[PDB]
């Protein structure tokens, strides 16, 4: 069956187009995808976007008490067959990226996926995982609405290449900047765009928001 849409496994990023260079086998000036810079020098490659934060924020934070009975049922039924809060899931370097007046984030269950991290050394209250198998292990046993996959590109990788994202909801950062960082490319067909937002001024710079959803 399909994990991503029995345990909600979405997937949630920002994107701006990506700054020329000047001399690397790596500048993809023609690259299909325009928005696709991800990070630079272990940051954003722009400057506090107070208009995505706020999405971001408000997407990773809404849960509908609601509607968790049938999604309680379709896991326990999945199940036998083998306070609300949505999860968020990072990758140590996204985590190490974030400053410590923000982590853990709030409102969420926080998650961060490493091989070389342990409970001595971080002190903030989050899940840690040594990979995504152990992170079905943890949704398998674990009550949460939605689970965010917020970064960074690795952790993106892993989970589109084994088709573990039911949904992305991408941010399109209007502006060129510099990065380091790129959004893993994958089989666009298997998804649709489901919802296109209206356009956003943030100082001048324009975003949208665009959701797909897995066909
Ligand atoms: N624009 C956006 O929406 C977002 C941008 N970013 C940016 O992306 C850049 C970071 O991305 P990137 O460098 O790819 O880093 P990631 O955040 O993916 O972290 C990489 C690290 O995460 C861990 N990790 C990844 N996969 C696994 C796995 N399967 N099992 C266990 N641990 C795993 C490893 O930790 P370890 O080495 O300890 O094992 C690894 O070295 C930054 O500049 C950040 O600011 C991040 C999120 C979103
Ligand atoms: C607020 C920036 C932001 N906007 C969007 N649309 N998606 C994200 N995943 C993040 C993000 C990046 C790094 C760490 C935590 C969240």
């Amino acid at each position: 069956e399909n994990l991503s849409d029995v345990f909600d496994i979405y997937a949630i990023c920002a994107c701006c187009k990506v700054a020329p260079t000047s001399e690397g086998t790596k500048n993809e000036p023609f690259s299909p995808r325009t928005f696709r810079g991800l990070g630079n020098k272990g940051t954003l490659p722009w400057k506090c976007n107070s208009v995505d934060m706020k999405y971001f924020r408000s997407v990773t934070t809404y849960v509908d008490e609601s509607k968790y009975e049938k999604l309680k049922w379709k896991r326990e039924r999945y199940l036998r067959m083998e306070k609300l809060q949505n999860v968020v899931v990072m990758g140590r370097s996204n985590w190490e990226s974030i400053p410590k007046q923000y982590k853990p984030l709030p409102n969420r269950i926080n998650v961060v996926l490493s091989k070389t991290l342990t409970k001595e050394d971080v002190k903030e209250k989050v899940f840690i995982i040594d990979s995504i198998d152990d992170l079905l292990l943890l949704l398998k046993k674990l009550k949460y609405y939605k689970c965010f996959i917020i970064g960074g590109a690795q952790v993106y990788r892993e989970c589109l290449s084994r088709n573990l994202i039911k949904q992305i909801y991408f941010t399109r950062i209007n502006g060129a900047y510099p990065c380091d960082v790129f959004f893993p490319e994958f089989d666009e067909s298997e998804f649709r765009v489901t919802s296109v937002s209206e356009v956003y001024n943030s100082k001048g710079t324009t975003l949208d928001f665009l959701v797909y959803s897995k066909v």
